[PDB]
């Protein structure tokens, strides 16, 4: 066990990315506990195959992801996963779909962020799932999106120097394409991703969940307010 | 007049970067209409000035800017200047000021962008005042206004795909210390910023409403999505070591 004995609470687990992430840490001997809010059943079906503890809590709800951080006493780790995408043209987008995704995608981690360093020993890890398309050029109707993912980069770099003192690392994981319910590898987009790719397929929620083992351990204790990419070389178009 | 016959709004027109703003539009012959929330009394002595309208419009308040923006007619320019900064230690702040913070930084400038689009004729311009501290390593007690200013970068290069289409050009000027209000450049932390900066000394709000006015320009119909940073090189301390 990697993480034998280590506390880690994992915001958005119940699918995908998330999913994963919750697995590798079991099987690294961490005592998991993950959220979820739309996916009760797959919750309870990977709390089953796991042993990890799920728990509901809407991350759109400010004040019950800093209740639920903040609940889980001195944590290890916190990876912030849960994100949404609300995709289309900019003018036919709802506003509130549009504010629901920054609530999700840009408040939730920074306010569980900061919660968590309230408890959070010396070594401690942050993690969060952001994505490519907060550096590449957004395809058409993923502005607010891209906007929220960008929004990761400043957070984690200036957090990192919050938490520096408190001996907290605090990362940003950035996945190109992969397999999900939210971007299925056989989905119809799949031979354009692939086209604009060097390793031409998606990648598995397995190996985000390698990369975000990697940054939690004790080997990336000089590793802080970077942001890591994992995608494949995405946003060349093959010639 | 450069800009002679088109409709300029600058949503945070009252003091500093906004003030030169609006007072660059206006000598280059725009109608200019600017908001204000808080400071009433100088956007009421800069109307007087300039001739521009003062419009009293909150920038938290996402209703408030969708209908000032719609009530604009068809704009030419917008300009987004209005933004605040929270700073201090993470763990001291206050939640919701953070929160009014990304409200403010974030959610209106997209919003305001969106909307203008629904009546900006090919050749619009649109332009958001975001900061170098959206590429920049923060110092700590900014690291929420440094990701509203991050969250720009992923903005702008969306929206000007999805507003390539119309003909509107969208761009993020990226400013260093520029002496205002927020920003004095007699103030205590002159010396430290200026040990970090190749041009030592604080920009003025006229040099960013030059680069404003250089992208809201015909020369620069092929710049949109990109981030232009006008900080006299910010980041690097003074040393001697190389002698
Ligand atoms: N797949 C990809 O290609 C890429 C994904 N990403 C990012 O990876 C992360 C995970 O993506 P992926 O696994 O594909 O997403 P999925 O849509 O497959 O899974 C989303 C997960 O996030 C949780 N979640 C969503 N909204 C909320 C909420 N309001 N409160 C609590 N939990 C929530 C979901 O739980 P529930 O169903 O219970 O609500 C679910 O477990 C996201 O942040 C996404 O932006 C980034 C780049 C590429
Ligand atoms: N000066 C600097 O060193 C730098 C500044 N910037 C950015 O430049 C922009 C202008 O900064 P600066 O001129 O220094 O700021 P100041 O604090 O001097 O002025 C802020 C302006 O924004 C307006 N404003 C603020 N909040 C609101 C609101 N809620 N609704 C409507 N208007 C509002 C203010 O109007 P009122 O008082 O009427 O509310 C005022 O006109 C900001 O976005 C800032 O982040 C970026 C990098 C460096």
């Amino acid at each position: 066990g990697a993480f034998t004995g280590k506390t880690v609470l994992i915001l958005g687990g119940s699918r995908g990315i998330g999913a994963a992430i919750v697995r590798r840490f079991v099987t690294d001997g961490a005592n998991v506990r993950f959220t979820y809010a739309g996916s009760k059943d797959a919750a309870k079906r990977l709390a089953q195959e796991t042993g990890a503890t799920a728990v509901f809590t809407d991350s759109a709800d400010r004040d019950a992801v800093i209740d639920v951080v903040r609940k889980s006493g001195a944590l290890d780790i916190l990876v912030v996963n849960a994100g949404i995408g609300v995709f289309g043209e900019a003018l036919e987008l709802n506003a509130d779909d549009i504010d629901r995704l920054f609530k999700i995608n840009i408040h939730a981690p920074y306010h569980a962020s900061v919660e968590a360093a309230r408890q959070m020993p010396e070594g401690g890890r942050i993690l969060i799932i952001g994505s490519v398309n907060g550096d590449r050029m957004p395809v058409a109707g993923m502005a607010a999106y891209a906007a929220s993912k960008s929004a990761l980069q400043g957070m984690a770099r200036g957090l990192a120097r919050d938490f520096g003192p408190r001996g907290i690392t605090i990362n940003v994981v950035q996945p190109g394409p992969i397999d999900t319910d939210a971007n299925p590898a056989n989905g119809p987009m799949r031979d354009m991703l692939h086209s604009l790719m060097a390793i031409k397929r998606h990648g598995q929620p397995e190996e985000v969940a390698g990369m975000v083992a990697w940054l939690a351990g004790p080997e990336a204790s000089f590793v802080t307010g970077a942001m890591h990419t994992i995608d494949g070389a995405f946003g060349a178009l093959e010639h």
